[PDB]
């Protein structure tokens, strides 16, 4: 596993396309889903990314398909606006509503 997410295993060819479809929504300013994602990403939590912000958040699945508007899931891609990968966050692990880093 390049990014384990709680018991999710992901490749970064698994980043990369949950990327590559969270950045178009962002480039063309729309959003899908309740939760109207890609959205912004504070980081609230204080990680320590090495690509500047700001950051947006998009939901990675573990089923390997590309988040279509439904339930987001425990698990995000987190990526800025040249499209640099910052890092790959989850709920699992975390207490209250915060997210932990994949490892
Ligand atoms: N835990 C966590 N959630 C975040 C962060 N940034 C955004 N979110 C979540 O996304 C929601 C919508 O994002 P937005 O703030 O960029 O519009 C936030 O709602 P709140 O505004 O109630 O915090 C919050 O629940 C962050 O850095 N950490």
């Amino acid at each position: 596993c390049d990014y384990t997410c709680g018991s999710n295993c992901y490749s970064s060819s698994d980043v990369s396309t949950a990327q590559a479809a969270g950045y178009k929504l962002h480039e063309d300013g729309e959003t899908v889903g309740s939760n109207s994602y890609p959205h912004k990403y504070n980081n609230y939590e204080g990680f320590d990314f090495s690509v500047s912000s700001p950051y947006y958040e998009w939901p990675i699945l573990s089923s390997g398909d590309v988040y279509s508007g439904g339930s987001p899931g425990a698990d995000r891609v987190v990526f800025n606006e040249n499209n640099q990968l910052a890092g790959v966050i989850t709920h699992t692990g975390a207490s209250g509503n915060n997210f932990v880093e994949c490892t």
